[PDB]
């Protein structure tokens, strides 16, 4: 129905993320907690460092746990090392409910904390499958579950601006929204299509077909989750498995061929600007990703715009941006470019996905992003990867 005491209590863009106000210990400890549903570990920033203004300090505490147990855990773009303990944890915009949860203190990380993001941990929703050291470790989302009422399922509606936000900006405007134990009907347009969650490890879902304006962009569907499509809150752009974004790539070239853009835009290193408000967005196609439905035999699609896949930036009083659709070895990523275009349900209780327009999408008045079905299609299950 309507939770209003967790409508807006996100911060945050697409390229840095979005964060979360939390307290952690006993007096609480005000911290910005980056919202990852493409990990499974509540980690915080535990000692100095040049980026944080603020830290967990354990031995100010009283309800403070060591696990006596170290946690390292290297990714692609960095990496973060800490000790594992227990500590009592709030969502001060959040449910009214105190939970005992997993901590690992950050002591030492490598490209991991950003300079001038207003973040200093992170909170990984994904399920115990890929928690490191192991799936013993109970994620926070687990633990509020176990511990409190709170049905098993929340929400997310992240905010694209659509425009640059500098940093008293972004600290002063509203993100989003993650609502917990629940679906708040103002934060979306028209109805809710679920997809459901292939297997509980990451937000695995089923890709059934790709349109770029319409057209089919004709490939075996096994190729969209090569090796798995995910919904993933902690990543900034749309990835694509090599050979997909390849396809998807000349065909948005050929959809965009009345402007011509160097190489380095396509790869998403080089802004790409128009004089101010003169971005020419029609020239540029919408985006239709099918996914798997809920009945036997039938999909949905959702459709985003090029205000959702370029990425605003700061050059000038030009309207700058980057392309932010990327090459992907790790399967499809259904990151802040796909997440910004919709009120996206994450239910976890009956193992399904929900997308729906967001209140908050960038859009013209021309074209809208749009949650449509349904579509009949057939062999589906033979869309997933094994
Ligand atoms: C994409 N992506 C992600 N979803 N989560 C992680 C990070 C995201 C960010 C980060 C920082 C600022 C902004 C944004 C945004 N948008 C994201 C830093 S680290 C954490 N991680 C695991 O812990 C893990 C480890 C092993 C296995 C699975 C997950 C995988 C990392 C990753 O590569």
């Amino acid at each position: 129905g309507s939770f209003v005491e967790m409508v807006d209590n996100l911060r945050g863009k697409s390229g840095q993320g979005y964060y979360v106000e939390m307290t952690v210990g006993s007096p609480p400890q005000t911290l910005n907690i980056l919202v990852d549903t493409g990990s499974s570990n509540f980690a915080v920033g535990a000692a100095p460092h040049p980026f944080l203004h603020r830290y967990y300090q354990r031995q100010l505490s009283s309800t403070y746990r060591d696990l006596r147990k170290g946690v390292y855990v290297p990714y692609t773009q960095g990496k973060w090392e800490g000790e594992l303990g227990t500590d009592l944890v709030s969502i001060p915009h959040g449910p009214n409910v105190t939970v005992r949860a997993n901590i690992a203190a950050i002591t030492e990380s490598d490209k991991f904390f950003i300079n001038g993001s207003n973040w200093e941990g992170i909170l990984g929703l994904a399920y115990a499958e890929i928690a490191r050291p192991d799936d013993s470790l109970e994620p926070f989302f687990d633990s509020l579950v176990k511990q409190t009422h709170v049905p098993n399922l929340f929400s997310l509606q992240l905010c694209g601006a659509g425009f640059p936000l500098n940093q008293s900006e972004v600290l002063a405007s509203v993100g989003g929204s993650m609502i917990i134990g629940g679906i708040d009907h103002s934060l979306y347009t028209g109805s809710l299509w679920y997809t459901p969650i292939r297997r509980e490890w990451y937000y695995e879902v089923i890709i059934v077909r790709v349109e770029i304006n319409g057209q089919d962009l004709k490939m075996d569907c096994k190729e969209y989750n090569y090796d798995k499509s995910i919904v993933d809150s902690g990543t900034t752009n749309l990835r694509l498995p090599k050979k997909v974004f390849e396809a998807a790539v000349k065909s948005i070239k050929a959809a965009s061929s009345t402007e011509k853009f160097p190489d380095g835009f396509w790869l998403g290193e080089q802004l790409v600007c128009w004089q101010a408000g003169t971005t020419p967005w029609n020239i540029f196609p919408v985006i239709s990703l099918y996914l798997m439905g809920e009945v036997t035999n039938q999909s949905f699609r959702i459709t985003i715009l090029p205000q959702q896949y370029l990425r605003p930036v700061e050059d000038s009083q030009d309207d700058c941006y980057k392309f932010a659709i990327s090459q992907s070895s790790t399967g499809t990523v259904m990151g802040a470019v796909i997440m910004e275009g919709f009120y996206v349900v994450f239910d976890r209780a009956r193992k399904r996905i929900g997308f729906a327009v967001s209140a908050c999408h960038v859009h013209d008045e021309f074209r809208t992003a749009a949650v449509e079905g349904p579509f009949v299609t057939l062999d589906m299950e033979d869309c997933g990867y094994n």
